[PDB]
């Protein structure tokens, strides 16, 4: 027909891509992406991915670490399991074209080179120079383009998925397909298929500041959730506290490589602050030394913070942060010679769409691995390197239950196709671009690093305002992108707000000055369609 395939993937970063080369050699796949094919979190991951490979090193410490890093309600079998797969996934991508930095000289012969980010006690990261995601995405980007049973579409934008309940499908409900915005010629086309996996990313675009690229409006948690899917912990999102801030700082984030080599947190005034709030300093994990540079910024009204490698050797730096050097260079900033400001900015999705081993979700044929999705393994705080991971991990699984599944599958049936509704309104166009603003903006000030639930009130007033007037002013309007995306990121803000209202303690990323506490039986926060 239309678009027919056996396996959907929406998206296409490092769950995406690589779920797809798991699946070519025996299935039919199309892998979206709703901008080029390569833009996405991944191809701007810096630091690289964490496994385990010294003898030293065990996989008990890389859980371990991540428990704790997950201040108590990661789930554990989540963790384990996951521990227990890296190189092997780790090694998939090696033996698919990944070169990671060798090192020269264990002292008798040549390793992988392995740097450290925060929370981890042993030295097991591998990566790229200071730029391991334009090494990954570039390979698997490439091999899935010189694939023949995998068509890449890209500049294609997802809008919603197909449940069969919905279209008067008979059957339990399950997913077999979606509509996708065709970007360049600008229709909803239908795409059908008989496993639909979501591999969409994070949402960190609904607030003001980010590490994130543009495409990072959180499309799958939000379609995941108008087909029924449960979400949870949205609550915990990461504001990676090293960000630049330089008003030519598009969106820049210093790698907390940086950290894990020397580097070093300072007031504007030279001294090292870490310690005045944990022992574990610049190496402690990101809720709380993004919470302590959002303390000193406030306490000192300062714009910033500074992130500073200077007592190092100009060469070794060169060497290890080839990019960012290069680039704070055109900046004007020699990372060799000086102290950088940086700010937390919003950078992980902790939470989304629930999941299971497989990367199964609560709908029948829909999957969802990576960013956007709730697996378990990162309870209320990511550990560094740690994303990535996950990604392999789900993609591998998953593709370990499809190809079981699909010999039984249904045969792929007609669709209705999408009502593309046509109304124009220059003026209101420009209103959804106040919109989109308007939201990053409060969410910033009202669900960000210390919270209270009166601005939880706020924050879910204005979005309740923000729902009920889309409604009504764009139910009818013809569909684009920033339309799409203002709804999605929307949808997600409530579930984020919602799930940031129920949790009565401070735990990991949430902190709120009305429960400073903990309770003593946690879990994650759960909301269910
Ligand atoms: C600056 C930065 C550095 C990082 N460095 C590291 C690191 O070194 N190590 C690590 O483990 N993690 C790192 N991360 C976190 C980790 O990078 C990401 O969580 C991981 O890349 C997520 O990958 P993904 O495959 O799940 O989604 P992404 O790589 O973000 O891609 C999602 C894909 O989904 C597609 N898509 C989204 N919405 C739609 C839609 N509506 N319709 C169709 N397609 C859609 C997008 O087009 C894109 O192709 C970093 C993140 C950032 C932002
Ligand atoms: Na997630």
């Amino acid at each position: 027909p239309e678009h027919s395939c056996d396996v959907l993937i929406i998206g296409s970063g490092a769950a995406g891509l690589s779920l797809a080369l798991r699946l070519a050699d025996q299935h039919q796949v199309i892998v979206l992406s709703k901008g080029p094919v390569t833009e996405g979190s991944t191809f701007y991951a810096q630091g690289g991915i964490a496994a385990v490979f010294d003898e030293t090193d065990s996989i008990d410490s890389h859980v371990e670490d991540t428990l704790i890093a997950g201040a108590g309600i990661c789930d554990r079998h989540a963790v384990e399991f996951v521990a227990s797969n890296a190189r092997s996934c780790v090694q998939w991508l090696i033996d698919q074209g990944v070169l990671f930095d060798t090192h020269i000289q264990p002292n008798g012969e040549e390793s992988y080179h392995l740097t450290r980010e925060g929370g981890h006690s042993h030295r097991r990261i591998l990566h790229a120079a200071d730029a391991t995601g334009r090494e990954v995405e570039t390979t698997l980007v490439s091999k899935a383009l010189n694939h023949p049973n995998i068509r890449v579409l890209e500049r294609t934008n997802a809008v919603d998925l197909i449940v069969s309940d919905k279209i008067g499908l008979p059957g339990t409900r399950r997913v077999v397909g979606a509509w996708v915005w065709n970007r360049n010629k600008e229709t909803v086309e239908t795409c059908h298929a008989k496993a639909v996996v979501l591999a969409t990313g994070g949402a960190s675009k609904v607030y003001q500041y980010t590490t994130n690229p543009d495409i990072s409006s959180g499309d799958g948690i939000a379609m995941a959730w108008r087909a029924g899917c449960r979400v949870a912990n949205l609550e915990f999102n990461q504001f990676h506290p090293t960000a630049l801030y330089h008003p030519q700082a598009r969106n820049f984030l210093l790698t907390e490589a940086l950290r894990g080599e020397g580097a070093y947190l300072k007031r504007p005034d030279g001294t090292r602050f870490m310690p005045d709030f944990d022992e574990r300093g610049e190496l402690a994990p990101r809720d709380i030394v993004a919470r302590a540079i959002d303390h000193e910024m406030k306490r000192l009204g300062a714009d910033c913070m500074f992130l500073d490698i200077s007592h190092k050797p100009a060469d070794f730096i060169r060497q290890h942060f080839p990019m960012i050097y290069e680039k704070l260079l055109g900046l004007g900033i020699d990372l060799t010679q000086e102290p950088v400001p940086i700010v937390p900015a919003a950078h992980y999705t902790c939470g989304g769409v629930m999941v299971d081993d497989h990367g199964r979700t609560d709908v029948e044929g829909l999957y969802a691995i990576g960013e956007v999705s709730y697996t378990g393994l990162h309870g209320a705080n990511l550990m560094a390197s740690n994303s990535l991971l996950e990604c392999l991990v789900y993609g591998w699984s998953a593709a370990e239950d499809i190809t079981r599944r699909m010999p039984y599958a249904h045969d792929i049936s007609t669709l209705p196709p999408w009502d593309e509704s046509r109304v124009e309104n220059p003026d209101e166009r420009v209103v959804i671009q106040h919109n989109w603003h308007e939201l990053r903006l409060f969410m910033w000030d009202y669900v960000g690093i210390v919270r209270t639930t009166k601005r939880l009130e706020r924050a879910l007033r204005r979005i309740t305002m923000l729902q009920q007037e889309i409604d009504e002013y764009y139910a009818h309007f013809r569909v684009s992108n920033n339309l799409l995306e203002l709804r999605n990121l929307v949808q997600v803000a409530e579930l984020i707000v919602r799930c940031a209202m129920m949790r009565k303690e401070s735990r990991g990323l949430h902190f709120t000055l009305d429960y400073p506490e903990l309770l003593t039986h946690s879990g994650p926060s759960i909301l269910s369609p």
